């Protein structure tokens, strides 16, 4: 029993992190087979903050302008190309520690592990969720760009995030590993702001199901709700709409606990109305929204504590 | 910016985890040099679990009774012995992935990373603190015994915890890697209960400093206090006493933020007396006590491994 924000073991990703230098700028890259992936803004100068023309900056570079260091070893860059907002540096050595992997673009609400890195060397690992406004609430300092987010369902690493920048509110924006930004953000230092963020409703429900599995029922009630009335109430607290897809996705947790999804919805409605009145759920005094249904099933007993 | 509960990168430990089987029991072991460490309770069966005589259970076993798998490779056990509550299985091969390491015993309040494992296969990593009552609030299912906790101090892994059991309240108990329990617990299936826990004061203060560094300031005030007056408040709210050593340890964060420790104690006093009045601190509606001073400095500075 117990319930913690739990990351994937990071070793398969640690073996892929390198340092990329261009001019006076150093950040991190991801070395898979014979390609190093990193944010294209590594080629930007002080003059290129606001309106970089990346095509024009890149054509002026040779292979030997990029320094890639993997531990104590220099790799030799033998090619370069840009794909969307990522740079792909072809190197003369395949990474002998390359795991089985794939690149996946995630949807808001999905969670992943972040391996924060500086100078190509891992600092720490933590769990994040892609917020509804396409930001993440990470922990990143200068030099952390090119740190990646991933899942490891089975033995295969799914890379889903590469870190590019911090927005004025202190939240974080980045790309998939094909270099497409999450959300309406661009790799320019112009005024950009994330939209108002909302709570990830399906994840809160999942977490309430985790609480029941771990043996806590205090917040349930005798009521039910229609999906439409739930959404009308939940929107007034800045909760995302719950869809029929979300209801379907919660089916297994429902089945395991004997609590219908719309009955759990009625519990959530009452929690929003009442607060917790001095109580906690799985150790928290707020409703937690960074655990998915899949995360709950992965972490929790398949046997409910009745 | 930002502040997150963050574990050490786990790869140096992942390369040391193996599966240990004895009879119908499988759990995890730690393979360092030519020794595999695991809980001695692996040798227990159902009728023994109430009052095991470990000496007597062990003498009946041959080397070949212990099946050790490192990935898909069987290791050959060439010796077996007990140290306190851990079993030490001598194997014929040194682990080529053995990191620089030490065995250390930590103090209550100290944090560490746990690499949860099942069948010798790492499943997840999270940060824990050794509670004042010598339990940890972990997340462990059947098959997780022998999972380890660690810190990394440079390139050196300090192993500090091996998982043995779950108490009735759903919190967790285990040993150092020399097999000495944290807390007044024993390795048998009997009525055992955690003592009442307290809040780790120095760590709450550290976290308040993290909050200020990350721009969250509403709880600061004009007031200061003394160690003695604050300690009367701490005791009333089931907080650990704050010592002068704690004050010294927080010195850096005091200097950096311009909030003396006893000034921050006056903030904490008011929070304990009045609550948060609807507000949050670093996204929490409770006072967090599982970040140490060193954790806060390390994450607000970007140290790597
Ligand atoms: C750890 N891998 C694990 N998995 C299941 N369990 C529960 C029981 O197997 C515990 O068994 C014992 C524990 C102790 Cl502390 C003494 C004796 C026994 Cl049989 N643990
Ligand atoms: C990432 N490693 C990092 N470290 C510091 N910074 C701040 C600036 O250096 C980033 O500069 C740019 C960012 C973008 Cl998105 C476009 C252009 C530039 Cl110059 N980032
Ligand atoms: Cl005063
Ligand atoms: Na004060």
């Amino acid at each position: 029993s117990g319930f913690r924000k739990m990351a994937f073991p990071s070793g398969k990703v640690e073996g892929c992190m390198v340092q990329v230098t261009c001019g006076t700028t150093t950040l991190n890259g991801l070395w898979l087979d014979d390609v190093v992936y990193c944010p294209r803004h590594v080629i930007c100068t002080s003059e290129d903050m606001l309106n970089p023309n990346y095509e024009d900056l890149l054509i002026r570079k040779s292979n030997h302008n990029f320094l890639v260091q993997a531990g104590n070893v220099q790799l030799r860059v033998i090619g370069h190309s840009m794909q969307n907002c990522v740079l792909k540096l072809k190197v003369d050595t395949a990474n002998p520690k390359t795991p089985k992997y794939k690149f996946v673009r995630i949807q808001p609400g999905q969670t992943f592990s972040v391996l924060a890195c500086y100078n190509g060397s891992p600092s720490g690992v933590y769990q994040c969720a892609m917020r509804p406004n396409f930001t993440i609430k990470g922990s990143f300092l200068n030099g952390s760009c090119g740190s990646v987010g991933f899942n490891i369902d089975y033995d295969c690493v799914s890379f889903c995030y590469m870190h590019h920048m911090e927005l004025p509110t202190g939240v974080h924006a980045g790309t998939d590993l094909e270099g497409n930004f999450y959300g309406p953000f661009v790799d320019r230092q112009t005024a950009q702001a994330a939209g108002t963020d909302t709570t990830i409703t399906v994840n809160v429900l999942a977490w309430l199901y985790a609480a029941v599995i771990n043996g806590d029922r205090w917040f349930l009630n005798r009521f039910t709700t229609t999906l439409n009335d739930f959404n009308l109430v939940a929107m007034k607290y800045n909760y995302e709409p719950l869809t029929q897809d979300h209801v379907d996705i919660l089916g297994p947790l429902s089945a395991q606990t004997g609590i219908a999804v719309l009955d759990m919805c009625a519990s959530l409605k009452e929690l929003l109305q009442n607060g917790m009145n001095g109580r906690t759920i799985l150790g928290s005094a707020l409703l937690e929204d960074e655990f998915t249904p899949f995360d709950v099933v992965r972490q929790c007993s398949g046997v409910t504590f009745q």
